């Protein structure tokens, strides 16, 4: 180090304060963004800048070159984070902070472009060793796995205590993503923001308000300008419809989301998943963290564009 301050250029720079910045089609330059968010969320001393890199680099190779939930998804998700982070500086534990972006930039890997369902179904290894969060606990594996490579350890600097915690977050952080986990989650967290028995200082309420952070920043695409959205839906197609393909390969009929058959419907279905998922999941995250409103407001946006899809208005 140390006295070396990563730096963007100036449009970025700017843009990259924002909830919908998009971290654009130069691959190369994703690192840099991460870094530059880490040492401006965290500080140019939270990490061993060398370590750093090194972590990162390896956390790359261990995505796939799948559509969706690929590298691009996981420093995607990192940002978002760093957002929220950076609009609510005084909420968050210097351990929290730290933990987070790591666990956001590692909390799909080694995804294979398939659902928890599928790999039920097809009988995966993966499903017998873990019976729920299937997906999700092989990403936590993984994580564990990079940080334990030499010249990897990021959190060397920890106490054993300090190290057990950060890596206690990044677990819960990751496990949350699995959005079956999410209804539950978002139903307790507006009861208790509503009956005013949130309270901050119970790690059992700042634990379920990471995982809410969590599925906000997972599902932040919603969030963005309309044609970033609209291109991304793609990609989460794609990916869905290959399931179904392989649904049907197994002799299964999918659900129509996975039905390239029923391309058609697809509107419809954000409709339903905005109304359902997004729409509420920013809300309860803007009740329980204002300065989050952003979010919520360009999801609102986007659920807009998906009605003008409908109406033919596009
Ligand atoms: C519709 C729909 N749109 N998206 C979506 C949109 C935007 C972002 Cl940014 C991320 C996701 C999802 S994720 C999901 C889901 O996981 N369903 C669970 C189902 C499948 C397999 C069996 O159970 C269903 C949808
Ligand atoms: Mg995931
Ligand atoms: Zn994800």
């Amino acid at each position: 180090q140390g006295l070396m301050q990563f730096t963007l250029p100036v449009r970025l720079c700017r843009e990259i304060e924002l909830f919908h910045f998009d971290i654009g089609p130069f691959e190369n330059m994703w690192p840099g963004i991460f870094v530059y968010m880490v040492h401006r969320s965290c500080g140019t001393s939270c990490f061993e800048l060398e370590k750093l890199c090194r972590f990162i680099m390896s956390v790359k190779k261990n995505y796939r070159r799948v559509p969706y939930h690929n590298w691009k998804h996981a420093v995607t998700v990192a940002h978002c984070m760093y957002a929220i982070l950076q609009n609510n500086h005084t909420l968050f534990t210097d351990l929290e902070r730290k933990g987070l972006l790591i666990a956001c930039l590692c909390h799909d890997l080694d995804h294979r472009g398939f659902s928890n369902s599928y790999l039920q179904k097809f009988d995966h290894p993966l499903a017998a060793l873990y019976s729920t969060s299937t997906m999700e606990q092989h990403h936590f594996s993984q994580t564990v796995s990079i940080l334990q490579l030499e010249g990897h350890n990021i959190f060397s600097t920890l106490s054993s205590s300090e190290y057990e915690q950060v890596l206690e977050i990044i677990r819960k952080a990751i496990i949350a993503t699995d959005l079956a986990l999410y209804f539950g989650n978002r139903k307790q967290l507006e009861e208790m923001y509503q009956t005013g028995s949130l309270n901050l200082n119970n790690q059992s309420h700042r634990d379920r308000v990471i995982g809410l952070m969590m599925t906000a920043c997972d599902l932040c695409s919603v969030t963005k300008l309309w044609p970033v959205t609209k291109l991304t839906a793609n990609d989460i197609y794609a990916e869905f419809w290959a399931e179904g393909d392989e649904m049907k390969k197994l002799g299964i009929q999918p659900i129509p989301m996975m039905d390239r058959d029923k391309k058609d419907e697809v509107p419809q279905g954000q409709l339903g998943f905005y109304n359902a998922v997004a729409i509420p999941c920013y809300t309860t995250l803007t009740q329980i963290l204002p300065p989050t409103e952003p979010l919520l407001k360009a999801c609102r946006d986007n659920l807009s564009q998906w009605e003008k899809v409908i109406r033919g208005e596009e």
